[PDB]
């Protein structure tokens, strides 16, 4: 037992962890990017998966848990309301990870990309991720796709040890 954070630049649908967090689209839809990859790999986990912005809902695919976390779309939310809902989504992820009793979890950065409102939200989203997941016992593996983001996430991980 020595919980860590790691970052990998690859498709989260190929993760090596005991459960996955989906950067879920609202309304339980297949979405794009990460959510679409999750839909292609674990389509059964989208049965009644819809959950409001700021929340998370776990649906099993077989016995593999998919934690659907709906971050805010900053094109629709103000900066202050969106920040609150982004923090809350990660808090509900940490609660689901705890309830599931998993030893590890694969997580993407919520409210980035098409939900970012055209702004770079790495630091904002990653810091809410740390605040929530620091409360758990699980190994956390953060998944990104951009090479400069991998570098920055790795630097943030390094300066917490
Ligand atoms: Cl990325």
């Amino acid at each position: 037992h020595a919980p860590s954070y790691r970052v990998k630049r690859m498709d989260i649908a190929k993760n090596d962890e005991e459960c996955v967090v989906n950067a879920a689209a609202p309304r339980g839809l297949p979405g794009n990017g990460v959510c679409k990859a999750v839909y292609k790999k674990w389509p059964e986990s989208f049965k009644n998966s819809a959950t409001p912005v700021g929340t998370a809902k776990t649906v099993m695919c077989g016995t593999y848990p998919v934690i659907h976390a709906v971050g805010p779309n900053f094109s629709n939310y103000s900066e202050s309301e969106g920040d609150r809902e982004l923090a809350a989504a990660y808090r509900e992820v940490a609660k689901e990870v705890t309830r599931l009793g998993v030893n590890s979890v694969a997580i993407p950065l919520l409210s980035t990309g098409v939900y970012s409102g055209g702004k770079d939200r790495l630091t904002q989203s990653l810091n809410h991720l740390f605040t929530a997941m620091d409360s758990t016992d699980a190994d956390v593996v953060i998944y990104c796709r951009d090479k400069e983001w991998e570098k920055k996430i790795s630097e943030a991980i390094q300066m917490r040890t």
